[PDB]
């Protein structure tokens, strides 16, 4: 998932929305993530059980990561489960929230 030479990763920049209505993407944002050197899977363990995680980001740098479910249901389950009770991951805090950011992790915007 990368072409240049090595570690590009984390690189981008903001943008505008213009539509939406006939798509729906889904995105979980995860912030205030931990950092004793645990695995990607310990991020998706969160997501397994909420949806088939047809894409994951593990972003160390300022600490998040972004995964997305199969269905926007799911997604939505997740960051709700977070309202009512206080998801823990490895012992933290972690907040669960739907970003608008990707639509499925991967940056491709068609020429339409």
């Amino acid at each position: 998932g990368s072409s240049g030479s090595s570690g590009k990763k984390p690189e981008g920049k903001p943008d505008q929305k213009f539509d939406q209505k006939q798509e729906l993407g889904r995105v979980i944002h995860l912030s205030n993530l931990p950092h004793s050197g645990y695995s990607d899977s310990a991020v998706l363990k969160l997501a397994e059980p909420y949806g088939k995680i047809k894409n994951y980001i593990l972003m160390r740098m300022k600490s998040q990561a972004f995964i997305e479910m199969e269905t926007r249901e799911d997604a939505m389950a997740m960051v709700d489960h977070c309202l009512k009770k206080a998801l823990w991951f490895q012992g933290r805090c972690v907040k669960v929230d739907l970003s608008e950011k990707y639509k499925k992790l991967v940056s491709g915007p068609s020429s339409g």
